[PDB]
């Protein structure tokens, strides 16, 4: 809020964090989500099959693999990006409480942590390799649609908590009632009642399991009974959700 | 809220009914959820192949079996806490007038009856082995969001009538429907009307049948009218029962 | 109230229409609906593939077929109830407006053009089989919800009319934009765009066609496309039908 | 609303823009509809494989093909109408900044650009073609459904945007992470993340990939979770999209 009064640091502060305060601060905006999405573009790419071994990037002084080229200049972005909203920040203190202010820092976290590990095993390193898609996230700073949804997750803990627990009582009582079902055959497509989780969860969001179906009349009626419930039971908790996110996207008008 | 008044049946009942009561209270609470979230999982884990022919534990002297060891202390922690509070209920004739404890008595039933059985034939094994699963409804004595589903379920059994209701004539008709209009080929994947059923179910609640679809183009204009009226004829009973949910779910606060 | 001042036609009138009137009224009422539903299953469990060849009964002076014998009482039954509810009617003029006797009628239709075909040229053989499924609409004269949906269905003319619109321009738009998208293809699964109209169907649906799905990158793109839009436009006049059926549905208690 | 006032031209206004002034208008409007019907069956039956190849019509002198002929007549009409009322228009300033006629000018453009190639290659071609289906939107000056239609888009932009926004998001982290979640697999059916992108938008959408799954633990569980936030985030921006079209539907009335 209040400028540093440096007549320097508060002038960059507003810079770089209102883009309506002039031109040059939309500008930076663009450049900035112009970044974070070649950033996310070229993390997809990293993974395309035609294109180090196990990291993505492999790090050398001439910088041969041009996707680590643009990984190393949103990395630089970003961090300029952060060092320079830290230096320019009026309250250092609550600078590190701010959500949207730990996301760019995850956000960059990952790149020096492996380049750490090169200069100085396997699957520490794929979970690293997967915080790299929390970058996305840094598009909530300019997308006020992000930051409402955010809002509205924050304000709806306890309706995701109660979906995620009638979800997992359904899944519970119809997989074993589908193993109990088709129990007796042969070629029964649900060996345990593990087994039949996955497909009691896609039936009771009704995403369908194709054409993997019970085969007895007892399996097809449980298999009936778990599309109807999930229907019935998802949609006792998300109205409220929705409440709360048009509270939050009217409230902004 | 009558207490006990014996001055020591009264400390038992507030410690074995009422968490907030004190510490103690709490600490039982979390220690009787663990319990039956491990008896749950013993459940689920009975079933697998990788870790005695029709139910899935076999008792012995030795306690051979792991899972039969973790479903005796299960059984027991839950007798043990259904007789404290039977004694040390104010009033045992409404007792069994809760549905809380006729879930309670109804979990520890099944153990009871197999210990009879084998120290005393095969479809009624695999039904009370069924019944086993009904202990996971004992998280409701811990959990508020499954009591505000259960009071919207017994609030709303007219409206569920009415859905199970309407898809049965939906089911019905866009089964004959499709069986007529399919019906002259040799390779007609409903062969009956009966056949038909569970294709019509899934494409009313528009889990999809996968990649079994009409072959003819009456048949495509069938299961478009099913696909169509099935979220038509679902999602009517449907908003009464999500504002019974949603009464029974703000009347907290 | 004015009574039709026969003295007998008003006793059998009260009995036959007004199943609260007396015992023998609700005895009468339970058997009707116990008559439907058994004429329901003989229908559905002719088409059985164990259980003459284009009608599903064979005519016989001894009756042979146990399905021809259900089939004959069940209409024995039907056209009595409707001859006393026709000869006891007050006003005899509004008899044949109502819909619930235009559907009485029209379920004992089939069965007497079948028997004068028998005693006295195939398609309309099996489309007048296929008019028998609607004594199954038999049921709205003795369950409330039926008549509520029939009310809903009467009001909500506009709003399904232009639910099928809608579906058919998205069906067409998505039809054309997923043929052009995979035409250069030698094993496109979408030959032409009547081709995929079914598949557009499903998707809006998102009934789900299974594994058949687009190969090229643009044709993925329009079934990402379609399986937003149908969600986005199925549901725009269905709240309208939900509210309408709340109308019809509050207003009975 | 101002007619001409030529005694002629208004005339011709008056039937050619409002059905309601006669007879011959409502003749005129009838006409119309049913050729663009014509036309849009003319249009899906020309790519059947049953009946040059890459643009839909073959040109001649004696015009063999009844396809080019169909489509021609109605080009024909198209052309006649749109003439017709540019020189009866009232105000020909604001002829331009209506919707319903450029509509009606790009579903004719087509036709004359493809003659005019043929009279006097490959990629645009296929442009062109697809363009052609922009004529069923010419049933939006006869149907006013399709208007309100038009208006609650033009008003709920903003809305539509956040829901694609979102399925974006979503698409791209549930893709990595079921990516990363299948990585160490031989038969891995996601070899990349955009490989992924279709899976996670199907599954968001609750269509369903059909019986393609993943295959671990991990996978399972993330795709699950997508199968709850694809529910979760679609139906966020849905219901103000349609609180606007319901605004726009009950308004005339
Ligand atoms: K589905
Ligand atoms: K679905």
């Amino acid at each position: 809020r209040p400028l540093p009064e440096n007549e320097f640091q508060r002038q960059v502060w507003l810079l770089f964090e209102y883009p309506e305060s002039s031109g040059p601060a939309r500008i930076i905006a663009i450049v900035s989500v112009m970044v974070i999405l070649i950033s996310i573009v070229s993390f997809c790419l990293e993974t395309l099959p035609i294109f180090q071994s196990t990291i993505g990037y492999q790090q050398s002084t001439s910088f041969t693999d041009p996707f680590f080229i643009v990984e190393t200049l949103c990395i630089i972005w970003f961090s300029f990006e952060f060092l320079v909203r830290f230096f320019a920040c009026p309250s250092k203190a609550g600078f590190f409480t701010n959500i949207m202010n730990i996301i760019d820092i995850v956000a960059i976290i990952p790149y020096f942590i492996t380049l750490g590990t090169e200069l100085a095993s396997l699957a520490i390193l794929r979970v690293i390799r997967l915080v790299r898609v929390f970058r996305i996230f840094k598009l909530s700073r300019h997308s006020k649609g992000l930051q409402i949804l955010g809002q509205t997750l924050k304000a709806s803990m306890r309706e995701l908590g109660l979906l995620i627990f009638f979800l997992f009582i359904g899944v519970i009582l119809f997989s074993s009632a589908v193993y109990f079902a088709e129990a007796d055959e042969r070629d029964s497509q649900f060996p345990s009642i593990p087994d039949a989780f996955f497909w009691a969860v896609v039936s009771m969001t009704t995403v369908g399991y194709g054409d993997m179906v019970p085969t007895t009349i007892g399996g097809k009626i449980v298999g009936s009974l778990c599309a109807i419930a999930g229907v019935l039971t998802i949609a006792l908790p998300v109205p409220v959700i929705v409440s709360n996110f048009n509270y939050f996207y009217h409230r902004e008008t």
